[PDB]
């Protein structure tokens, strides 16, 4: 895998950000990670929902750096959105919500399953730690 450049465009929720790639404006989803939403619409927002998407926000707006890291799988999903890590001067986004208890490892499918022990061990420190959706 490979890390490449990206600009911030827009926070959207806690799982999709849209960023500059290549010079074009894509929407991005977040890799292997279930966050509670402020979209959706069986709840619409979600209860931690606001949480998750601050945190987002917050770490890609005041990042030096954005890098995309596509998985060996497909890059796309079936609504056009990149399926990606995300990393903000070099922290994973989608690892450090669910550190934090504020995104559970998702349903996986081989072969977009690289980091899933590694977020898998971040989720069980979270529930451990009784941290926000483990609370």
């Amino acid at each position: 895998l490979h890390k490449e450049p990206a600009t911030l465009i827009k926070a959207i929720d806690g799982d999709t950000v849209k960023l500059m790639y290549k010079g074009q404006p894509m929407t991005f989803r977040l890799l292997l990670v279930d966050v509670p939403e402020t979209k959706h619409p069986k709840k619409g927002v979600e209860k931690y929902g606001p949480e998750a998407s601050a945190f987002t926000k917050k770490m890609v707006e005041n990042a030096k750096k954005i890098e995309v890291e596509f998985d060996k799988g497909q890059r796309t999903d079936k609504y056009g959105r990149g399926l990606a890590y995300i990393y903000a001067d070099g922290k994973m986004v989608n690892e450090a919500l669910v550190r934090q208890g504020l995104a559970k490892v998702a349903y996986v499918y081989k072969p977009n399953n690289t980091h899933e022990q590694h977020l898998r061990k971040s989720e069980a420190q979270a529930k451990k730690e009784k941290l926000n959706i483990w609370s």
